[PDB]
């Protein structure tokens, strides 16, 4: 009966059970393959030396499937000790997900794994009933993809979606480059993962960066030392809120420009007025990135400002947030008006992938 | 720039333009050859000697594709004189009619049709619309069927449907039959034509089935002698009312079937208690069979005799309640909301024919 949450984020797979009140597998989105069968997860990781690691996922979308379903089963199998054509099955996706890969997505659930029913629904409108809402504008902002989701009666409005590419992966890497500058080394991936930790145990979202970035050389007073694995510690300046700060500021690493706040007015000023008032006063806001201080006070200003006079702006962080995409499946596979919601062998048995295309969630 | 409105009636078919107040088709759902192409319509109609023409649609559901096509072509062109693949489509599905059948004219209509846009709806739901309502049964006491369908804020409720095959055309087979008594002709289509004309000028359900059927040796008062195209007038006892109101009587051939306004009841009951109660308050005879007047105050009875005393019941019953179907669904095709609902030419080469399984309203 129990069916199952799957939200296949880009670097991470929340994964665990129906209306279960957390997904209980969040391990490593990624696969290798012999140097010269498969590992993947904690394990895949766990034989750099020997093995040639890959996300088989980018931009919270799939690429290499065999990797893809070198995880599936091993999510199944080698991880959730349960049986696939044998569970209600539910799976996330990326907003504007190109039909014959939400498709190709299907076609192996039945065929290979012979999955009994399953459904899809996109990582964004999850964390949005994961927030008691069916209409707003998202922020899933996960380790490598952002967008900016307009949802109405909780569905969605492509035409509108922006998407701001880059996320999780980019400012780790992006701090790791403002600190090898510093007086620090860190170019091995190993290294990288090592930055993400202490760019997430300390990086915050600095509620102003003019007002902040002086103080920073100015007083201190906001900064500290770091337990390096190594034993050799050390502390940061600016950076705290410089990395995060990139957020707004998509010209820290080059990039094209836009950002965050607009490319959202630049997705709600895409949504038929009607809506837009409603839009306003609810911004939820997914994935591990969102996951920041200040990152809240911060946004309300920003957009306010774009944000006509009168005009109730409001946001909200699910203190939950970073499972929300995976917390939503876990109810609506749960859930009641759903059923008939659900996808069926008997159904994809007799049609092909076309059958999956339908409507919200 | 315009859509259309085609009511596939089980043994009839009405059509228009959206808004249009009227449809301007209405015809015969049938098509025939000669004994040894093809002619469809009334056309078919003169031919009972060298046309031995079938109907279509079987009961509500479809049957001789290759053969309803021509159906179809009869119109937009001999009829209409109109463009296809240039015109918004919606059709009227059969309640409770098999994803298979689906797809099928959906894929053909594109396919066989080139069509900007195609949608389709249960006959049930529009009339119920076609009232100011969204919810509480309706009756599609059409030619070949009358269903019983619960209606929740624009949802059916499949599992508590209830679908019975006698109607219109139904108790007329069996006209032919009473009558055989008093001795008379009424055999041929010919002559079977005949009949309905007459069911649907005399026939009526009117109400006692006894203290009614009483005035029978009674007082010969109230009965009549329509004039026969065989110029020959004829006359008529109990039967001006014997027919339709079988309706309230199966047995009248064996049908070890419920009766009408129980098996509404039935389905009302197999409802959820809760919304019991408004679509108990609400009952609409959207169906050609459902004139038979006086079939008001009727229908009451029949019910709150089983409807649970402290209540209130009232069964909405127009007047054009003949083509509430075609009407209601002339609504839909109205509306700039109806595009986020549609299937177009584009929504369908990429999605297979499945994309029509799955509404918003
Ligand atoms: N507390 C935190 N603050 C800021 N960033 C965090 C935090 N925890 C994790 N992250 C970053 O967010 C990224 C993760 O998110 P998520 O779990 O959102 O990714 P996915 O769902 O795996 O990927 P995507 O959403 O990009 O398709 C991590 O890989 C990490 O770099
Ligand atoms: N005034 C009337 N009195 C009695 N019966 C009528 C009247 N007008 C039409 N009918 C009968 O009701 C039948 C028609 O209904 P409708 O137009 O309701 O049929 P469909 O659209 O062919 O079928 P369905 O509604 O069951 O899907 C006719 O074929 C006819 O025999
Ligand atoms: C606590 C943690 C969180 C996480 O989300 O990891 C994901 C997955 C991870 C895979 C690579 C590493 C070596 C192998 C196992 C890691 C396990 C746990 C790491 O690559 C990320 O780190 C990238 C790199 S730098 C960044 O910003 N994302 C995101
Ligand atoms: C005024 C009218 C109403 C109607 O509803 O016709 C429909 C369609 C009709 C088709 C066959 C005939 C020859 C061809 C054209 C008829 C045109 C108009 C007839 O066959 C019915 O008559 C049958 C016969 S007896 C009955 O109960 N239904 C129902
Ligand atoms: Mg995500
Ligand atoms: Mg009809």
């Amino acid at each position: 009966t129990t069916a199952l949450v799957c939200d296949n984020g880009s670097g991470l797979v929340k994964a665990g059970f129906a209306g279960d009140d957390a997904p209980r597998a969040v391990f490593p989105s990624i696969v290798g393959r012999p140097r010269h069968d498969s590992y993947v997860g904690d394990e895949a990781q766990s034989k750099r030396g020997i093995l040639t690691l890959k996300y088989p996922i980018e931009h919270g979308i799939i690429t290499n499937w065999d990797d893809m379903e070198k995880i599936w089963h091993h999510t199944f199998y080698n991880e959730l000790r349960v049986a696939p054509e044998e569970h209600p099955t539910l799976l996330t996706e990326a907003p504007l997900n190109p039909k014959a890969n939400r498709e190709k997505m299907t076609q192996i659930m039945f065929e290979t794994f012979n999955v009994p029913a399953m459904y899809v629904a996109i990582q964004a409108v999850l964390s949005l009933y994961a927030s008691g809402r069916t209409t707003g504008i998202v922020l899933d902002s996960g380790d490598g993809v952002t967008h900016n989701v307009p949802i109405y009666e909780g569905y969605a409005l492509p035409h509108a979606i922006m998407r701001l590419d880059l996320a999780g992966r980019d400012l780790t890497d992006y701090l790791m480059k403002i600190l090898t500058e510093r007086g620090y080394s860190f170019v091995t991936t190993a290294e990288r993962e090592i930055v993400r930790d202490i760019k997430e145990k300390l990086c915050y979202v600095a509620l102003d960066f003019e007002n902040e970035m002086a103080t920073a050389a100015s007083s201190s007073s906001l900064e500290k030392s770091y337990e390096l694995p190594d034993g050799q510690v050390i502390t940061i300046g600016n950076e705290r809120f410089r990395c995060p700060e990139t957020l707004f500021q998509p010209s820290f690493i080059g990039m094209e420009s836009a950002g965050i706040h607009e490319t959202t007015y630049n997705s709600i000023m895409k949504c038929d007025i009607d809506i837009r008032k409603d839009l306003y006063a609810n911004n939820v806001m997914s994935g591990g990135t969102t996951m920041y201080p200040g990152i809240a006070d911060r946004m309300q200003k920003e957009i306010t400002a774009l944000a006509p006079s009168t005009m109730k702006i409001k946001i909200i962080a699910p203190p939950e947030r970073k499972y929300s995409v995976w917390i939503g499946g876990s109810i609506l596979a749960s859930l009641s008006t759903f059923q008939q919601m659900w996808i069926t062998k008997q159904e994809y048995d007799e049609a092909g992938p076309s059958i999956v295309h339908r409507k919200c969630f």
